[PDB]
């Protein structure tokens, strides 16, 4: 069935281990270094003048597949706002995701504000607070401050009757041999599974996505369906 929220508002929730870290920055790639056991990724996404999402995800390898399983809880949305009112354009602007180390948790934090394009020409801000904690006990790479620069295209499968989103994304790190064992799990093309269970103002929904990532070029290609 039709999602109760616009697909662009779920993009950031729906695997930063596929970012391209240039050779001179590979010692700053926390995400891959946490693999295969993975990390817990938590966010609060505050839609300005509207509600918020709170998310928790486990990102880890299961066999040959990188899996991202998320629970999302949305609260305090306006039923006639840009989100529940479906007033956002079907596209996605570039972001710079600013990353800093969180030595106490042996992980990272990240901050950025997404600008969703509204159909009337206005903008809907989605302010992101993020924290990632490794699940395993082994050493991880704790980075110097840097950012991830993103590029995204959203499209449709002309033969898909279900509500869905086709996504192509390129992400490269910027602003600063393998540097970790986990890095080497991403050398080729890696299959991806995404599962999201959501509840926004009591509207329940789920999303399943499948595709592949190529961290050497920072590329994600995925198709998501409402389930």
């Amino acid at each position: 069935g039709k999602l109760p929220v616009p697909w662009p508002t779920l993009v950031t929730t729906l695997v930063q281990c596929f970012s391209r870290y240039p050779d001179h920055m590979k010692r700053h790639d926390f995400f891959k270094s946490a693999m295969p056991e993975g990390y817990v990724q938590e966010r609060t996404i505050s839609f300005k003048d509207d509600g918020k999402y709170k998310t928790r995800a486990v990102v880890k390898f299961e066999g040959d597949t990188l899996v991202n399983r998320i629970e999302l809880k949305g609260t305090d949305f306006k039923e006639d706002g840009n989100i529940l009112g479906h007033k956002l354009e079907y596209n996605f602007n570039s972001d710079n995701v600013y990353i800093t180390a969180d030595k106490q948790k042996n992980g990272i934090k990240a901050n950025f504000t997404v600008r969703h394009n509204v159909e009337d020409g206005s903008v809907q801000l989605a302010d992101h607070y993020q924290q990632n904690t490794p699940i395993g006990d082994g050493p991880v790479l704790l980075p110097d401050n840097h950012y991830l620069s993103t590029q995204t295209v959203l499209s449709k499968d002309p033969n898909e009757k279900r509500d869905h989103m086709v996504l192509l994304e390129f992400v490269t790190a910027a602003g600063i041999g393998s540097a970790s064992q986990g890095e080497e799990l991403f050398t080729g093309v890696v299959p991806i599974l995404v599962e999201l269970d959501g509840d926004v103002n009591g509207h329940k929904f789920s999303v399943r996505g499948e595709g592949e990532g190529d961290a050497t070029i920072g590329k994600l290609t995925l198709k998501f369906i409402s389930t």
